[PDB]
């Protein structure tokens, strides 16, 4: 790698995030806030995704 | 300026050092160790450059 090289020979850093969609206890989630529990009313829900 | 630019389009920092050399007491000298004065003999000398 030279600083005077073109964009073809330019150093690029690659991160490949791999996710498993298999059914299991999920450990990593987004930053969404956790609401309270509303019972006996028709609600949308996202129960751990 | 883009890091993906061509070889003619990168930033270049340029410092131009112009050495003013007036017939005057010189104040910018190189890193040369001085020698104590020896007189009355045929010697080389570097007096203020």
């Amino acid at each position: 790698f030279q600083p005077t090289n073109g964009v073809g020979y330019q150093p690029y850093r690659v991160v490949v995030l791999s996710f498993e969609l298999l059914h299991a206890p999920a450990t990593v989630c987004g930053p969404k806030k956790s609401t309270n529990l509303v019972k006996n009313k028709c609600v949308n829900f996202n129960f751990n995704g």
